[PDB]
Order: structure tokens, then C-alpha cells, then sequence
């Protein structure tokens, strides 16, 4: 009777944050697949948490089985390191596109709700003051700029999923804009996750989104009250936290003193999900320092 | 000994015209795959022409075998009908991308020269005065406009090929700009090749039907006679000194830049000169319901190539060729 | 050391009652496959009970591994709902026959005991007074009566298994005749096991819904308490001296021969005795919209078995078991 | 535009006689698959006859390709030899059912007309005065009589095809009743087509071997000359106004109703009239070892068809055709 | 963070002794696959011991996943029973070579350290005083002596691994020379590990059965206590600065050099001292029905290793361990 | 009715000579598979010659279909170039063993006669005076000498075939000893058939390039004219009353027993007699760089009714004659 949520790549930034919220705030069962459990801590001991081992490129039977068993499908496995797009464009395509296509097709076959991570980068060099999921044009560079294979792969997957939507697939696309929070993803981790630049730590701006706001929108998508999220595409970002790299540096140091254009349009996200981001840039970063104080070891790695 | 050219989807516009030039002007052997031969006429009786049967979505072993056998690989099979992009986007992805990828991957495996039909559509809503294959940005609409699945499939394919190029694949991408001539592909033929709009307009003229113009036919296009298209293709296949390896060429005549309305008027005027068409053409009503110029600098310089045919010669050649084959012209839009 | 019994589709009527008997009366290990465990209660907690997850149409490797590991193989997964035969005949074939064949073939490959649920329906419109698994002819209606795809699929599987038997497969076929008891499978559960007619009547009765008597409801059938069914299965699994190898057993009580009408009336009269049912049952009308008696002589002598439960005992047990689980009862037809 | 007919298992009795009619009386194209051509006479020469090599159990790609290419699909490959049903029941299931199913599914996928050889045996031990494809019940013996695996495999294939018909498959099932004529398939040839008893009896006769009658050879059967068989098929393939779509036709001559004893005697009487046969025919004794009328009303009415050849006409044709081909006749039982 | 060691075929001689030493003397994690855990004792309790179920011939996905997950890959599954080489050489090839090749290939793909059990038998009838892994010639009998398919399959695997080493594969081959100790694998267990001749002799001794000496039992061999074997394996798996990468190591004690006859005598003589063995030992008849010294110079010097255990100390160790498990000793030859 | 002989890798030395013998002396049908026909001359125009296209690593369906169709199965496709064993051992294994295994398994399934080219190399460093297929030990070097992956792959295949023989497979193994004749396979052609040492010596001689003599070139070998090799093969394919079923035959002329140096000198002397080769041949020097190999053929002679007729000298003279209007094809032997 309880809703079953399938998270592929659950040891990630998103997976462990989403699992926590689910276990703590609902009666849903979590089916979570990954290779390691190091980001989950105590979640795995929870009686509605069901971790299992597998890789989407290898455990095809075990993955398909859980797609049939579950109600809502989150395939979160994906290469999302900008350095890899340039150096090994083919690895990006093989994992983010080719390895995920069967999982999409299983969600179709078994009539499930596919909640898929598109990308904030899908807009590319779009010039709109606000990136509109229903309206903005999508602009990439020429073929001889291979970094664009990431955006192009994600866009094609969006259109393939949209195509299946035209034939009856219940899907929601979401595009996270620079989610940040405790438990940041490791630079080389194969998951849609956290903002790289913030871990590492100049006038390029981006919209930073505290993870709790991101997760809240996701919960509403999974709950899908009245089927409102079906067929829809949502930017999940805080456009009020549009800060430059210099500003990030300066605020992070000003915050560390206490302890011893790519703007997402989110109108449809707010209205349709009854959602609004609560965390200011300042709140967001304060939260990350409060969290990592003990674990200086986990920070470096 | 002789160079071997594999054409997947040979029974049609590019298949016919390319095979013809190859047989008549080189010692190369042609291996052409398709389901039927009714567009090849007498080419099959030539000793250097090797037609064989197969379908790229079915005959995987027989196709791969030919990729290992041949030197140059041209996979022309694809849905390239604008209406289908909107109504059936999944079928466009499945065939144009998904079913061509194993062919690309065989070309990688056996060290062959992959000569792949990219598309003029890949530039999308590009604002550049000339679409430049080494420089222009590529712009599509949002996900809720599914017609863009074609340009997006074709883009991702160009990038996957580019990624193999970075690992040693010998490839050339070509982007035909509105190739037109005798033996146009039927509107629903799943082959890269001939300008659909010109084909559609020709079918209307000969059936005596109205020609419908969106936004008063303001859309401008660069029209290219097939002989010009083929000559650039020949140079790519020859690949003197490896000059075409790693390259992307628009193959178009930027000097034949006309609006869709100008195209309709010109074809209507031309139809009236021919007694085979005039009477159907008389019945045609033009009814009512932005700039796409190819840069061809690299194409002309690297390949020693220049387009020779004006808009006028192009269309005339077309009307000449169909005059005793009006039934063929009429069936172009069925 | 100990016998390992593999049950595929363990989470239901047969899986539950059998497993229980195995755990309480033998030293055998039970390996049970299904998607959920809600029909197994605390059985999973027992050290000789090994539940594992999978679907026969998906987990090919995991199922075959278990066929190699275990000694006796009971593949229970099957659409066995009459309504479904008529409306989705292909689903019945795909699951009951096609998805079960690889499992049969692994039992062959690894030299296991295949204990396979055939069906009392295999006899079809047989005219014999007693359905004899070694002698009775098997009669179905024409192709335009798709209801018979179920019996025909099951007959073909029995013949395939028999063909494997000719080549050395150790098999036993069993044909349950309307097994009934606690934990009936709900009507769309895709498992061989419980009498659908008794299950649907129970559901409708507890819901105060009218009952359908097809063709006046004079078709006579034989009803069997689950404990009698299970006792016989236990004998088959133990297979003392190889007595059940190559054999085909009807498991049912021929003395419990009642018509559909008689069943409905009996169940109505019984429900009136219980406080949980009497109110809803009073609201039940019978609505109008030959003999199927099993020979069990070989089953009796070869397995040293005899059914113990009368019709009344059986139905009584069922009503008692559901008194505290009225929602389970209501859900049987959901 | 011309209709394309696909025959899998073309090199034999049906493939030869069907192909000949098609080529002689229509503009349709034949695509015929087999391993050899020795039974096709001079047909291959015909420019509308397209023979190709392959085996339905091996050449999956080449078979699927031709299914997509063609309009009408006749899969004739099947073990149809009564002795093999008994001794090798698994091979019968594997070829007749399991290897034909992917062909049925390709016909579904590509929207083709599947014209499938069901069997006269599907009725089994039916008691009806005439075997009615829309109504007659179907009765086989028990599982311990494996001969029934042929009829049961064929029945299930019919129900699977029927299930696909419910989802939109354009099919016609046909059941030939002992078709006979020149070019009989030898007894161990795996194709549906010719009467094996007639073929075997001819074998013995030409070889001077005794003919065996079982249970006194009293069983009546309907015998059909091949030309009447083909005329029905042609009407099916033509499918005037879609009338054959979703139908099941017995194709036989109910007026040619003869026992096995009578068949032997008539064949022996007839052989004595032929110099080439008489010396061998004299040595044949009938040795004792220890009714099947087709209803053809729907066939006659929907196809506008009537069987024209008497049993006597039919046998005379056969003896005439083999008269200067004694070796071939002897080979029918090898 | 911590090194992950994958052992395929863990429930046996090497598996138990290796996992124990890993858990006690490192912080590494063990991932061990097998069908059962009965040879693992209490090792499964350890938090760094991860038993999982599977068979390399079936659970392809689960095996490949663990190869990607783990750092060092030990595939121990193989028929290594001499009589089976003779009786079923195909089974030996299929398991030892064909079924292990995909495991090797995954180790290549994912960049892992392949630590592979080659065999002392690979030298065959080598005439060298010391079998040198870097220099000794490898000598087998003719094709009509099927016993050599074992050594031939193992040889080819070593050369295939060496080929992948040339391309970057990080491998180490190890060749155990008659490893012996508690927990000997039963004779028909398909795992590389323990000395079959010693296991067979112990089995007969405890069963009061005769011992067979082929050709007087004058064949000499080197015998190695298990702790000495494991110590070398630990160094290989630690692989300090890649010292064992690309290397081939015999792991034997050349000072324990005894004939089969001397082995039998010494085992019987030592059994007399044990009251649990003495009585069955007196019933044993020794009945009539080449030096094999490993060079270990590279093993000693590269790995910092030396065998500590004398032959007599090794046999007494074995006799002590089986003292309270006579059942287990007797099951060795079943 | 007529016997059907399947030759996989028909466009080369054995394919050509065998196909010719079959067409001229029997009523058998030849089904030959390759990528090209340029080594087949006129043969394809013959009504009992059926050439078809395919590659054993790719056209699995089309190859298996032909195995089922035909009666006798000759899979000739294999890397057999000594330099490639050392440079690319994996490719040798993959083609010679792995890609041939399914063909063997099809022959088992469809009850055919598998006639498999094993190799004289299978004996390895055998010390026997005559290499006996039924008795001689098989000796290779260590793992770190990858040249031995060829002999080891071919040995394992012979043992897998033998194992299927034990369960009923109709097989014959044949081991050519230095078959030499017109139409030599170039040294990089992936086919069993011709002596590489003779082929490379010819190639270098006609190109006026040095010839290498490994370890002084003292090792003696047996050299067999192709006609003698084909005569034995024909008897195997006919297989009258199953004489060849389950058997292993060396096919060589042990009377043509000459050292590698003797071969060089003999070829150089022969080259000097032909105007097309003489100028090139004068330029060749022998380069030394840092064990007899006699086939026993008693079973082959007595079982098959066979004996080699051609001397070393006739054999090489026939080769030199054949190539003299085809100098470019001789030079290509080592390209
Ligand atoms: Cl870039
Ligand atoms: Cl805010
Ligand atoms: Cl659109
Ligand atoms: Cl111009
Ligand atoms: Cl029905
Ligand atoms: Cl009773
Ligand atoms: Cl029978
Ligand atoms: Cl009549
Ligand atoms: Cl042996
Ligand atoms: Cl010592
Ligand atoms: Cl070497
Ligand atoms: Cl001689």
C-alpha cells in the first residue's frame, strides 16, 4: 500500500538527502541502489530503507525488477564533471544517455512515474533573462566544442522522454541549479548532485540553491497531488541567490570568521508544487560550515 | 585493389546520382544496400555496381560484413520528413540515431572512412549570416516542440562521431543544403537526400493542387543542384592527402538563395513552358497560412570545389527530366 | 545435506500452506521466490525458510542459479483467472507457457525433480464419469473460444514436460481440483492454487454483492481442503522409492461433488451463522446468466494418501479463518 | 505496387504448385526460401520468382527482412510425419511451434497478412459428422500418448495467432485435408503440404513392399487434389474485400471420402494399368497390424470456391506424373 | 578506501584459509562467492567478510558487478580432479577455460589485479630438475590422451592472460604445488586448491579402503603446507609497488620432495599413532595398479617469502584437524 | 544427392587447389566462403562451384546455415604468421580458437564430417625422429614466449575436437608439413595452407632482400608439393567407409627432408636459372640470427592409400615456373 520510491545512485548528494526526507516525513518505502553506502550513514538501518547493490551498466535484471516493483523511478546515475565532457566526451554519452535509456523504457513498459534529472546546462548559451522550461531556446557551440556533448545528451534524453510522454508515459523532468549543502559530492562521482565550485573553496554568476529547498520540490513531484507534475518540466533553483565566484569567496571567508547570466525561471515550479525556496545564500553557506566543522577529513577528500 | 564505397540506402536520390558518377568517372566499386532497385534503373547492370538487399534495423550481420569489406561508408538511412518529426518523434530518434550508431561503431572497429550525412537543420535558429560548421552556435526550441528531435538526434550523432574522431576515426560529416535534381526521393522515403519543399511543390503542380505558403512563404533557403552536391561528395570520398579527414562541410550554393514564395512562383512559371505540365499548373492556386545561408569556404578550398548551377538551371533540369514521367512526379507526394 | 525445495511464486495460497507444512514436519530447506511477503506471515523468520525476490519474466540468472542449487522445483507462477483467458489470451500464454519453459529446461539441465502444477481444466469438456490422468481424452472448444488458451497452454506444457520425461527428466505433474482454505489467492493473483469460483463467491458474500450462476449454475465440481492438497504434494516431494517420477496426479476429493448452485447455497447458509457475515449475506441474490469428478485412484495407492476433509469441514474452516480479516475477504475480488 | 508473396519452405509440394499458379495467373511476386531448388522445376527462371537460401531456425535476420518486405507470409516449415510425433515429440514442438512463433510475431510487427498452415488433425477425435472450424470441439488423447503433441502444438499456434488477431493481426488459418498430387513431399520432409499415407503407399507400391493397415484400415478420410487446394489459397491470398481476414478454412473435398484399405486397393488397381508400376504392384500384399469429413461451407461461400477433382482423377494425375520418374517415387519413403 | 578482495569459489580450501588470514592480518575486505558456506566456519560473522551467492556459469551480471567493485580478483572455480579429465574432458575445458575467460575479460575492462590459479600440471612431463616458470619447457602427451586437456586449457588461459598483460593487464599467475592442510576440498569439488592424491589417500585410510599406486608409485612430488601457500598469496595480493605485476610464481616447498609410495607409507605409519585412525588404517592394502620439484627463487626473492613447514609437520597438522571430524575425512572421496 | 564440401576461407592456396581437384575428379559440390575471389581464377564459373561471401567472425547465421547445408566442413581461417604470434598473441587466439569454436560446435550439432586443419607446429620442440600423431609428446616454451600461443591454441582445439569425437563427432584432423605450390598465401593472409618459410624466402629473393637463418638454419624440415597434400585431403573428404573418422594425419613428404639453410641455397640456385629472378637473386645475402621436424606418415599412407610423388626439386621448380609471369605477386608475398 505504501508508495515505493526507486533511487538509482542513492549514495549520491541527492540520493542520501532525498532518502532522509522520505524516511523522516512520509510512510514511503525507499529502494536505493548503489555500489557503496558511505554517504548514507544510519539511513540503511531504517526499516523503510532498502539498500541494494548494483550498477546500471551491469545489473540489468536486478534494475528492471525494481522498476517493475516500484512506483516512482529516479535514475540519478550520470557523469556530471565539466572536465570529463571535454576530455572523454564518449564516456559522458555512454553513461548519461545510453545506459539510462533502458531504464526509461522499463518505466514506460511497467507504467511507472519517471522522475528524471535533466540539467540546468540544457539551456546552454540561452540569452533570456530567465531560463524558461516551456519557452527558452537551447543553444550550444559547434561540434568542435566537445564539452557540449553533455548538454546535447541530456537534451536528447529529455526529448526521448517527452516522446514517450506523448504515448502515455507518466514523467516529470527536473533541472537542479547548483544545489549545495552538507554531504557534498566528490569531484569524480557518477551522479547528478552538488555544485563543484563550492566544494573546491571571478564575476561569473550562478544561482545557488540550498539542498533542503531542492529536496522539498522533489517531494512534491513524487507526491504528485492531483497529477499536477505529470508531463511537466521544473527548474529547481533559487534565482535570488545569483552570486558570482568572487562573492562566494568573500562570503565564505566572512562566514569562516564566525567559527573557530543563468537565472532559473521557477514560476511553474512554485505554483504547481506549492513551493518556494526558503534558504538565502547566507543561510545556505552558514549551514555547510555548521555541518563540516567536525569532519575536516571528509572535506579534503 | 579498387576503392570500395558502401552506400546504405542506395535506392534513391543520393544513391542513384552518386553511384552513377562513381561508375562513369572512377574505377571504384559500389556496394549499395536497399530493399528495391526501381530508382537505380540501368546502374545495376554495370559490373562495378553491387546491389544487395537488406535493412539496417534487421540485417545486422550482412551490414557489418560490408563495413569490414568496404573502404568508405555512407549511411543514408533516416526519416527526414518534417511532418514525422512532430507526429512521430520517437521513430525519428530510433532510426536516425539509434539504428545508425552500430554502423558508426563498425566503421570505428574496422578503421574505415565514415562519410556521414549530417543536416542543414543542425544549425536550427542560428542568427549568423552564414552557417559556419566550425563556428556557428546551434539553437533549438524547448522540449515541448518535438520537431527539434530530428536536429537534436542529428547533433548528438555528429558529436558521437566527433568523439570517435578524437580516438582515431577517419570521418567526414557533410550537410547538404536543399539538394534538388532528377529522381527526387518521395516525401516519405526514409533517406537523407532531396529538398522536401521542392518535392512537395513539384507534386502539387503536377496533380494541379494548391501550393500552401506558411507566413506568406517568407522562409529563405539555399538551393543546390544535385550535380554540384555530388561533385563535393566525390572529393570527400577521394580524400586527396587526407584533407577531408576530421572535417565538416556544408554542401550548398549560397548564390541560389530564394524565398519559398519565390520558389513557388518560379516553378509555376517554369511549368507553363512545358505542355506536359501547363494544364495542371493552370489550376494551381497559391494560398496562404528566416535566412539559411551555408558558409562553404572550407568546402571550396579544401576540396577544390565550386557550385556551377544557378537556381534557373537547377529547376529547369528537373522539369526536363520528369516531362515523360509525369506519373512518377505525381507519386512523389503519396 | 537436507532436501532443498524451490517454490517460485511463494507468496500466496500454495506457497504459504506448503512452506508451513515443510517447516513444521520435515528437515527440508524452503527457497521461496516472490515480489512481496505479505502472505507468508512469520514463516520468513524460520531458519529453514529462505525468501528471495525476483520475477520469472525478469530475473533469469537468479532463478536459474536457484534451480541448480535446489533439488525439487515447483513453478507456481501463472495467470489462472477465467475472465483473463477471454480478454487477454496472449498474456495467459506468455506467462503460463512461455515464461515457464526456461524453468522446465533448467530442471532438465541440472537433473532436478520438476513438480509442476498442471490443471484440472486440462480435461476440458471430457465426458468420462471420472477424469483419469492416464486415460481420459482432452476436449476444448474451437479457436474462436479464446477461454481455451489456458487449458491448451497447460496441455502443451504437460506434453513438453512429458517429452523431457522420455529423455530422463524426473517430473511429477499435479492437477489441483478446487483447493480451498485460508489465504485464498485474490482473483487476479497470477498463481496456480485456489478455486476461483469459491473465492469470488466469498468476496461477493462478504461484500453483500449478487452472485452470478452461469448457465443456471448446474455444473458439478469437486472441492478439496488445502490440507488434503498439501499432504499429497508432500508425498510427491518426498518421492519415496521414486514412486512419483513420471506420474500425473489429480489431487482432489471426489466425494465433495457439488454444483455451483449448491456451493453458493451452502456458503450462504454458512455465512448466516457468523456475526461478521450474516448482515451482508442476506443481501445476496443468485442471478442466472456437466460433471468434473477426478479419478484419484493412482494418487491414493501410489502416494499412500486419502483426503480427510468433508465439504462442510472445508467451508467452515474458511469462514472461521476470515472472521477477523473481513477486509482480506472483501479484497479477494478487487 | 505488385503484391509480394513470401513462402518459407518453398522447395516442395505446396511451394511448387502455389508458385506456379501465382506466376501463371497473376502479376504477384514470389519470394521463396529453402535450402535447395530440386522441386521447383523451371520456376526459378521466371522473373517474378525469387528464390533465396535459408533455414527458419538459423537465418533469423534474412527471414525477418523478407517478412517486412513482403505482403503475405506463408510459413510452411513443420515436422508433419506421424512417426516422429511418437518418437521425437520435442522436435515436433520445437520446430512447429517454437521456431514458427518469431515469424508470426514479425508478421504482427510489420502489419502483414499471415496465411498459416493449421492442420486437419486439430479436430482430433471429434465426433461431428463434419469438422466445423467455427464450432467443432477438439479432442486429443492423454499426455501419455505423445502423438498428440503435433495437434496440440498446432492448436496452440492457432490460438496464439487468434489472440494476435484480437489485437489487429491480419491472418487466415487454413487446414488442408489430405492434399495429393504430383511432387509429393517425401515422408521425412519437414513441411506442411501433402498426405503422408498416400505418399507412403506409393513408396511401397513402386518398391514392391507390403502396405500396413492398422486396426484393419477402416478409418475414412477426405482426399483433395492439389489444384483444388491451390485455388482456395489463391482466393485467400487475393483476399477480395478482406473477406478471408480473421477466418479459418478447411480446404478439402468431402466427396472424396475413402478408407485406408480403399486407398491402398484403388492405388493398387490403378498401378496395374501402368507398365512402369505393374510388376512391383503385384507383390504388394495388405497386412493387418494392431471418420474425418471437413465442413467447407464458409470456405465455399466466402472464397467463391468449389473442389473439382474426384479421387479417381487425383490418383490418375499422380501415377501419370511419376510414370517416367520411378526413382523419385521410390525416394518418397527414404 | 580499504582494499577489496574478490574470491570466486570461496567455500573451500583456499577460500577459507585465505579469508581467515586476510581478516586477521590486514584491514582488507573479502567478497567471497559460492553456493554454500559450510566450509567457511565462523568467518562469515566477521564484519569484513561478505559472503554472497552465485555460480560463474549462471550469475554473469552479479559476477561482473563484483569484478568492477573489487580490487583484486581470484577465480578459483575449476574442475581439478584427474579422473574427470579422462572421462569428461569437455567439462574441464568448458569450466576451466571458457567460463573463466569472461572473468579475466572484466578484470581487463575495469583495470583490476587478476590473481589467477595456474597449475603445477602446466609443466607436464618437463625433464628439468627444477620447474622454472620463466624458462622450463611445457610437455604434454598426444591428443588421444585426453587427460592433458586440463594442463592444455590451463596453459592457454595463462597465455591469454599474458597477452592481456602485454596490453596493460595487471596480473599475477600462481602455481600451487600440492598444498595440503585442514579443510581439504573433496575430490569432486570444482575448485583449485588442495592436493587430490593426499586427499584421496586420507579418504581411503579413514574408510579402511585399499590405496592404488599407479606404476609402483615411484613418481616424486613436492608437498606444501597451506600456511606457506597463503603467506605467498598475501604478498601477491598486497603487491607492494607492483612487484608481483606480470609475474608467474610457483608456490611450493621443494624440500618436501617425496614419491607417491613414500606419501602412502608415511600417511599409514602416522595414522597408526592416532586411535581414531588406527583401526581403519590396519585394513588398508597398498596395491600396484619423474621428479616434480618447483623452482621458487623468484617467489622467495621478489615476495620476501620462504616455506617454513616440513612434510611431517604438514601431515600431522592434517591428522590433528580431522581427529574430531572422521565424517568429513570420509566424505573427501564421495 | 551429391556430396557437399564447405570451405571457409576458400580464396587462397588450399581453397584453390582443392576446389580444382574436386571439380575435375568428382561429382561433389563446393561451397566456398571468402571476401574476394581473386585467387580462384576460372573456378567460380563452374556449375558445381558455389562461391559466397562472409566472414566467420561476423556472419554467424550465414556460416551456420552452410554448416547445416553441407556434408564436409573445412574451416581454413586462422592467423598462421609466426611474427604475429609474437606481436599480437590475443588476435591469434581470438581467430584461431575462439572464432572457430562455433563452427566446430555446428558440425557436432548437425552431424557433419569436420575436417580440421591442425598444424605441424603442434609437436613443438618434440625430439622424436618422426613426429607421430598417435604417440609423440607436445613441447612448447614458457608463457613469456608468446609465439607458442599459436601451437597451444591449435592443440586445445584438437583436444576439444577429440572430446566431441568421444561423444560421436565425425572428425578428421590433418597436419600439413610445409605444403608448397603455385598460389602461395602471402604471409599476412589469415589462412591455414602454405609453408611461410618457403613463401617469405621466395618473396625476399624476388625482391633482392636478405634471408634470415634462425640459429644457423641447421634445423631440418619436410617439404610437400601441394598436389601430394591435396591427394591425401581428397581421400579424407571421400572418407570411404569411414576410414578417416576419428583419425589424425600428418600430410607431408618425409623424403623431402632439408635444413632451412639448404632450402635457401636451393631456392637461390633455382632463381639463378630464370631471367625474371636472376638479377634480384644475386643480391641476396644470408643473415644468421641468434632439431629435425620429420612427419611420421604411416597411418596416412596405409589407411588412406596415399603416398607423396613429388621431389623437393620438382616441387620448387614448379613454384618458380608458376610465378615467372607473376613477379609482382611473388614480391607481394611478403607485403
Ligand atoms: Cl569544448
Ligand atoms: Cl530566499
Ligand atoms: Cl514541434
Ligand atoms: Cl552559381
Ligand atoms: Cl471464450
Ligand atoms: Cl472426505
Ligand atoms: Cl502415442
Ligand atoms: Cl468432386
Ligand atoms: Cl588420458
Ligand atoms: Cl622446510
Ligand atoms: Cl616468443
Ligand atoms: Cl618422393
Amino acid at each position: 500500500k505504501a508508495k515505493k520510491v526507486l533511487i538509482l545512485g542513492v549514495n549520491g548528494f541527492i540520493g542520501h538527502h532525498l532518502s532522509k526526507r522520505i524516511l523522516e516525513t512520509t510512510d514511503w518505502e525507499v529502494f536505493g541502489m548503489d555500489m557503496q553506502t558511505d554517504r548514507l550513514g544510519d539511513l540503511v538501518k531504517h526499516e523503510r530503507m532498502h539498500f541494494f547493490e548494483g550498477d546500471i551498466t551491469i545489473n540489468k535484471e536486478w534494475v528492471e525488477y525494481h522498476v517493475k516493483k516500484c512506483d516512482v523511478i529516479l535514475p540519478l546515475v550520470a557523469i556530471a564533471t565539466p572536465a570529463t565532457y571535454v576530455k572523454q566526451p564518449l564516456r559522458v554519452f555512454e553513461l548519461d544517455f545510453e545506459a539510462n535509456l533502458p531504464i526509461v523504457r522499463s518505466a514506460v513498459k511497467y507504467g511507472k512515474h519517471l522522475v528524471f534529472p535533466s540539467t540546468s546546462e540544457v539551456y546552454g548559451m540561452c540569452a533570456d533573462e530567465q531560463f524558461d522550461p516551456d519557452a527558452s531556446a537551447l543553444t550550444y557551440g559547434p561540434i568542435n566544442k566537445p564539452r557540449w556533448i553533455y548538454a546535447c545528451s541530456k537534451q536528447l534524453m529529455d526529448r526521448v522522454i517527452w516522446g514517450y510522454g506523448m504515448e502515455g508515459l507518466n514523467f516529470t523532468l527536473f533541472r537542479p541549479f547548483n544545489w549545495i549543502g552538507p554531504g557534498l559530492d566528490s569531484i569524480y562521482t557518477p551522479k547528478e548532485g552538488s555544485s563543484r565550485v563550492v566544494t573546491q573553496f571571478g564575476s561569473q554568476k550562478r544561482a545557488f540553491t540550498y539542498v533542503d529547498d531542492g529536496i522539498s520540490a522533489l517531494m512534491k513531484i513524487i507526491e504528485n497531488s492531483n497529477g499536477v507534475a505529470t508531463g511537466k518540466i521544473y527548474n529547481i533553483g533559487n534565482p535570488n541567490n545569483n552570486f558570482s565566484v568572487r562573492e562566494l569567496a568573500n562570503k565564505m571567508l566572512e562566514l569562516a570568521a564566525e567559527f573557530p547570466n543563468r537565472v532559473p525561471k521557477i514560476e511553474n515550479t512554485m505554483q504547481e508544487l506549492g513551493w518556494a525556496p526558503q534558504f538565502t545564500f547566507d543561510d545556505a553557506l552558514r549551514q555547510i560550515f555548521e555541518a563540516y566543522r567536525g569532519h575536516v577529513a571528509d572535506a579534503r577528500a
